[PDB]
């Protein structure tokens, strides 16, 4: 048995989570529950991005502590999570005690090793305010078209870009003054002494074709120092030995990983697996699921800290695209930009779970949610193909025999020919390849249904004498349905419990060698609804 520690990208507590969050931690759960089922220790981790300068400004503008507003956006979080099913092991926070001393930590081994350089740099300052600003808290005017009320590095009007100190007549978001430069010292992660390493992981096979592309790129380019460091007024973890100076978010980030493994262990009362897992001798397995816009962090920045730090590196990185809604990037005036609450308001979990399983693969490809093809794909694939092996067979089943199954299998072959599939399928859920596995679950699918469709139990129930032809017909869909409802079991976690309650069976990835004979099943009201356009076109209006 395996050791796998699966992590997801830790979201940002300044915003709700959105449709483009939950395509990454769908993509995650569906794959740890995979791992579950074929007997490994998996640990699934998760927590909030709680530092840095929007999220200080933020609670100011609220009125409010910044912990008080990174904990209610915790809980709203995990409350979205949960209406998912995500199944995490454990959701902590980066601003956390754990991940406080695991970043002083990292950092004090790095400077130590001869990795964090300290230089002056000239930034942009509100003197009003008292603070360093960030390129998206200056607004100015352009200076190429002289359109007012540009923000940041890029004018909206002209397109043009260029660095804020070229801003005409530049003001401070924060107050409003006229900033000005000052130095600053900052401490510099020396990522360019992991060129080497970096290159060797990159042509190694491990990671994505399309990734391992992406950092030739990025060398050619060429690696440059990471300024770690940010000064007050700040929300963070202050750095040792350095007054008025505080940790980047993006360097505790990641190490926020580590925070949660660290918390859960010291919740379980466990005080070995955190080093059996992150010491560089680790036998266990170390997965981050990311979207492509951290790829540069989690690929060049994180492997380095952690080597320089005497840590154990990523066993792989899994990568996903950006989500599409109707083709298009999500769009708050037309009503696409959905949040994960509103969504489950309208729908249930599992219907986006499947829909995006069906469109995942190992590849970095954008998903699109075709909201007219959503309705479509559910009620034909859940609705119409694999609940309908339970429907159309229970009813005669419950009314007609007691709810007790046949005694033997009606057609052993077609049986065999579905467990068989369970070794391809286990193989696409393994290697990310999801919408290939849901082809190969629905191609099933197809032929139980053929299956039921040939027999014609709907003429046989009507015929004198059929009684056991009929038992013996409806039983073989059921079990059918259980091997399904077994493949499908990492995608649907409620229809799942519902078909278990049903087949009053756990649903095990072996025990599809038994199949269910001479055994009890319960009664069920619908196991799942049709969809339909005016519950989308309801969404997209309470999205607006
Ligand atoms: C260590 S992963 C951090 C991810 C970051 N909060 C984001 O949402 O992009
Ligand atoms: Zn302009």
């Amino acid at each position: 048995a395996k050791k796998i520690l699966v992590t997801c990208a830790l979201p940002y507590a300044n915003g709700s989570i959105h449709l483009g969050h939950m395509l990454e931690h769908i993509q995650a759960d569906v794959w740890v529950r995979y791992q579950r089922m074929r007997g490994h220790e998996v640990n699934f981790i998760c927590a909030d991005d709680a530092h840095g300068t929007p999220i200080m400004l933020k609670a100011q503008q609220l009125g409010i502590t910044p912990e008080q507003m990174i904990g209610e956006m915790s809980q709203e979080h995990q409350t979205d999570f949960a209406g998912f099913n995500i199944s995490y092991d454990n959701y902590h926070s980066t601003h956390s005690e754990e991940n406080r001393q695991l970043s002083e930590l990292i950092y004090s081994r790095l400077k130590e090793n001869g990795f964090i350089k300290n230089r002056t740099i000239s930034q942009l300052y509100d003197p009003e305010k008292g603070m360093f600003l960030p390129d998206r808290f200056v607004k100015g005017t352009c200076p190429k078209c002289k359109s007012p009320d540009q923000y940041g590095d890029n004018c909206e009007v002209c397109g043009a870009t260029y660095s804020p100190t070229e801003l005409i007549e530049p003001k401070s978001v924060v107050s409003g003054a006229t900033p000005v430069m000052r130095d600053s010292e900052h401490f510099f992660f020396d990522l360019p002494s992991f060129s080497e390493m970096l290159q060797a992981w990159t042509r190694s096979g491990a990671l994505q074709e399309q990734v391992a592309n992406k950092m030739q790129e990025w060398f050619e380019s060429g690696l440059q120092q990471w300024d770690i460091s940010r000064d007050a007024p700040y929300f963070g973890f202050e750095i040792p030995n350095a007054p008025g100076k505080y940790f980047y978010v993006w360097l505790d980030a990641p190490i926020g990983y580590m925070g949660s493994f660290k918390n859960l262990c010291d919740k379980r009362g466990d005080s070995v697996s955190f080093d059996e897992y992150w010491k560089k001798d680790s036998t266990a397995e170390l997965y981050h699921f990311i979207g492509k816009d951290i790829v540069y962090f989690h690929s060049l920045f994180w492997p380095a800290m952690l080597e320089g730090s005497n840590f154990r590196k990523p066993s792989n990185l899994f990568v996903h695209g950006y989500v599409t809604v109707n083709g298009a990037k999500m769009s708050k005036s037309r009503g696409t930009f959905i949040k994960a609450s509103t969504w489950l308001n309208h729908f249930d979990a599992d219907s986006l779970r499947y829909y995006y399983t069906a469109k995942l693969s190992s590849r970095i490809d954008d998903i699109d949610l075709n909201l007219e093809d959503f309705v479509q794909r559910v009620n034909a694939d859940i609705v119409n193909k694999v609940v309908n092996l339970a429907s159309r067979n229970a009813g005669f089943i419950n009314k007609r025999f007691d709810g007790v199954l046949a005694s033997e299998l009606a057609d052993p072959q077609l049986y065999k020919t579905f467990t068989d599939a369970a070794e391809v399928i286990g193989e696409a859920w393994e290697s990310r390849e999801f919408g290939k596995a849901v082809r190969e679950i629905m191609a099933l699918a197809d032929l139980a249904n053929r299956y039921v469709d040939e027999q014609a139990p709907w003429v046989v129930a009507k015929q004198e004498g059929r009684d056991a032809d009929l038992q013996a017909i409806c039983s073989m869909g059921i079990n059918l349905f259980r091997v399904l409802m077994t493949y499908l079991k990492p995608v649907l976690p409620k229809l799942t419990e519902r078909a278990e309650a049903f087949l009053n069976t756990e649903l095990t990835w072996d025990g599809i060698q038994q199949p269910l004979l001479g055994h009890k099943v319960n009664p069920f009201k619908a196991l799942y609804n049709r969809i339909d356009m005016r519950q989308v076109e309801a969404l997209v209006e309470a999205s607006k």
